[PDB]
């Protein structure tokens, strides 16, 4: 028997004009992922907004009474213990794309019965992958301080290829080798980096070790003292949070590149401008931060390497490419039937908590997880 | 034994690295290092005059080029050896390239110059440069990084304005335009991103065994490559057939919000056709490194053109060939070249040839007959 008249919240970016323009902006409160015909046809209700931060916001006052709540990483609806105490009709948590941290999962547990926070699993993974990758040769290559001198109409060879090196014979090591993280490992193989290496309690088979040709190293701080390049591709989680403190990145090599893909909070943001300040890092990059949308004075926005150069942060945007929002809006929409359907067929690699318990290994090393 | 070339006057024309050459002493390739070759050179009785003055009526270089008997040169900072100028070098035997490319050089000219000079250049010394250079603007091109970083640094935030021209490199198809030591290098880089095709066009194939081991299809006509391609790369030497070739006749042959990249020379595109492309949303960007002339001209239409989103520009300076890592080989390798001519020995890599002995060298500057391949 299929639930009815179904109450689903969505948090989604306002896309504005954009939005009009390029309709495969799917995950913006213009276009709501596709969902709204479809959901109102089967007689369900759809609420959107992108007004989720201040005191008594939109995302406040109808949370109360959602079945469903569909956040997005890159405008996240942040599911506090406050909130969920509040949300007294709350049954899932669909994350509109990868990285369910903006949910207190914790607490999760402990409401309802213990609602089910899922998202879609492998959706926006080459995405990021390719996002991480091209954030390497843009800090190693010294592109922003380059193409700046050319829009400025300048010309110095010497004052940007001082710091330019290329990815060919430096070491890259990744903390996580997951679905990014083995992809950006499949990414820098035909470079000819000297080693590839990798820090992850779930390790690669050694079939793949083979086939990419990278080595696990068993201890981080090993792993940053060999590395001239770090990527972190972890999910944010107790143990990695503020994982990247001045004393971690100090184990990192004076002029190192760090690339953050995976959530802002896992480094400290001061102690990542301080190292750049005193060039202990050549360069930082990536496109996360906390919180989200960041704060306008955000010190990683604007924080420099010793030369002017070593800043490349964007906006929250890898995971939200035009490619990967058609598969996180297809994976929403199937995440929901699986719900709306009375099934509860989830596919298991969505789920982060159900039934009151971690369905995930990958949010830190746990007992009482039940992978169903 | 052969008899070693006596007090050899040699000239190098290199970019002043100012102060940056003194911090940064792996900038070689500056009037301040001089290639690391003056020690190496004056203690065999050899002179070294070394300028960045190379433009200007009267320059420097136009004074010293008269009585040079070797004249080094790097593409970063070209001195050009025109017909007029290659006429004036009465004592001119050897031109060698700190770098690759040789287009700065009139290389007809140098083949009736002097009984015919050698111009050689360090080929395979910074090819890996410039395709890992290709591979990262591509990438910043696809996935619109230069307006989103711009929008962080202005305190802004608005992700629906810079992820609706953001996709993904992966199911894209990609041309290159040569798939000689670069172009190889660049689809051997594209390899793991799973793009839908890889694609060159060359008159100078792959082998089978190359074209099945990286997955790429060679084309055999240009504007049949073009048409298929998101992504199109220029990976070709500068010769009379690829002056101009990408003017708005074969850029209209691209797809509509295609990209266009080029680390190899800025005469093979006409500026003014790419800019007016990138302007009307046919191209959704360009990039590289390449401009002609160079230095680039401060009004330059290819430092601030745009795509009708404000982004779609990711050029800088010619800098992929002379990283810190290329700078080391390709000095090295002018040493090695300057060796086998001072030696008396003559016995270059033939692969560092481009003109020798009043013929070309090469295969890859044109589909000539009259070429003499060394060995
Ligand atoms: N920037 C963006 O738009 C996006 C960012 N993300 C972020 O990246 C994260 C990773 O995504 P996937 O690779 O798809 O997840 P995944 O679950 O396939 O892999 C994550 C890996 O991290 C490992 N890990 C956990 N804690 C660790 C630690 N302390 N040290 C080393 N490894 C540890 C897990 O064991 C697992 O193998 C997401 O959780 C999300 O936060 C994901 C997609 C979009
Ligand atoms: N941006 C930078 O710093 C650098 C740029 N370059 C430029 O890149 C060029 C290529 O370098 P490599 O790959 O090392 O040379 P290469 O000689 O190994 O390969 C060049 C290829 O281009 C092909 N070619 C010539 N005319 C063509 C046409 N009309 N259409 C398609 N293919 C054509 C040749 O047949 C050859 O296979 C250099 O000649 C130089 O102009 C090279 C090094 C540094």
């Amino acid at each position: 028997a299929r639930l009815q008249m179904v109450k689903v919240l969505a948090v989604l970016y306002d896309g504005g004009e954009h939005a009009k323009q390029v309709p495969g902006l799917l995950g913006t409160t213009e276009n709501e992922l596709g969902l709204r015909k479809w959901l109102e046809d089967q007689g369900h209700t759809l609420v959107t907004t992108s007004d989720k931060d201040r005191e008594g916001s939109t995302f406040d006052r109808e949370l109360e009474d959602a079945e469903i709540i569909i956040t997005t990483p890159f405008h996240p609806g942040y599911l506090t213990a406050e909130r969920l105490a509040r949300a007294k009709k709350l049954k899932l948590a669909v994350t509109a794309g990868i990285g369910s941290d903006h949910v207190d999962l914790d607490a999760a547990n402990k409401t309802n019965g213990g609602i089910t926070v899922a998202e879609v699993t492998g959706s926006n993974v080459v995405s990021v992958a390719e996002h991480v990758v091209m954030t390497i040769l843009v800090l190693v290559r010294n592109f922003v301080p380059a193409h700046e001198q050319i829009e400025a109409g300048r010309w110095d060879v010497a004052e940007v290829a001082k710091d330019e090196y290329d990815l060919e014979g430096k070491v890259v090591g990744t903390v996580g080798v997951g679905r990014i993280g083995e992809r950006v490992l499949r990414r820098l193989k035909g470079f000819d980096c000297k080693e590839l290496l990798y820090y992850d309690y779930q390790p690669l088979s050694p079939e793949k070790e083979k086939e990419i040709g990278c080595r696990r190293v068993e201890n981080l701080e090993e792993m940053l003292a060999q590395c001239d390049v770090v990527t972190i591709n972890c999910p944010l989680h107790e143990s990695t949070r503020g994982l990247f403190n001045k004393d971690l990145i100090s184990k990192m090599k004076r002029g190192s590149w760090l690339v953050n893909t995976a959530r802002g909070a896992i480094v400290v943001k001061e102690d990542v401008a301080e190292a750049l300040r005193t060039g202990h890092l050549r360069g930082y990059g990536g496109d996360v931060w906390f919180p989200q949308p960041a704060p306008a004075d955000h010190v990683l926005r604007t924080a420099k390497n010793p030369f002017g150069g070593g800043n490349a942060m964007v906006p929250h945007m890898s995971g939200t490419s035009l490619d990967a929002q058609k598969r996180y809006a297809e994976g929403v929409k199937r995440i929901l039937d699986s719900y709306l359907s009375g099934r509860f067929d989830y596919r298991p690699e969505d789920l982060i908590v159900h039934q009151g318990k971690y369905a995930t290994r990958a949010y830190g090393q746990r007992e009482d997880v039940k992978i169903p």
